[PDB]
């Protein structure tokens, strides 16, 4: 007798289950890996995180700009602030997209932890510093806070303390 653990859409993290006799199989998609246990897939690749991109310039050498993080994974980058990731730089996938859902499981603010799939926090202030270049950094489960120094005032855009 066997259960098919994939009629469970939570199995397979991040990937594509396969059910065996006794247990199943996760299929992970292109640039992700199996994690340690079997039981999702993660994108281990380091790159840097950047703010802003579009073609400017096209492809070729080089493409995205105002980079805010430097060898993070392409998650911490792309399911928080990050628009672009790594080099070649590729573009992050857009948040109503399969590739999102695959990406960022949790949704904006998180990650599978590297090595157990489980979410957790992206700390934005010692991953993405460039995000608040010049002010108080404090990280926050899900989100973090960007406070300037008296007399100067968060610059959106660019994210520096004017
Ligand atoms: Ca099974
Ligand atoms: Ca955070």
């Amino acid at each position: 007798t066997d259960v098919n653990e994939c009629l469970d859409p939570t199995t397979c993290i991040s990937g594509n289950c396969v059910n065996t006799p006794g247990s199943y199989i996760c299929d992970c998609p292109p640039d992700f890996e199996l994690n340690p246990t079997r039981v999702g897939c993660v994108d281990t690749r380091s790159g840097n995180c950047y703010l802003d991109i579009r073609p400017r310039g096209d492809n070729g050498d080089t493409a995205c700009s105002n980079e805010i993080g430097v060898g993070v994974s392409k998650a911490s980058c792309c399911c928080s602030l990050g628009k672009a990731w790594g080099t070649p730089c590729e573009m992050c996938p857009a948040v109503n997209t399969s590739e999102y859902k695959i990406l960022c499981p949790g949704g904006e603010g998180f990650r599978p932890n590297p090595i157990t799939v489980i979410l957790e926090d992206i700390d934005e202030c010692q991953e993405l510093p460039g995000l608040c270049q010049g002010g108080k950094c404090i990280n926050t489960f899900g989100s973090f806070q960007c406070r300037c120094p008296t007399g100067y005032y968060l610059n959106e855009d660019t994210r520096v303390c004017d």
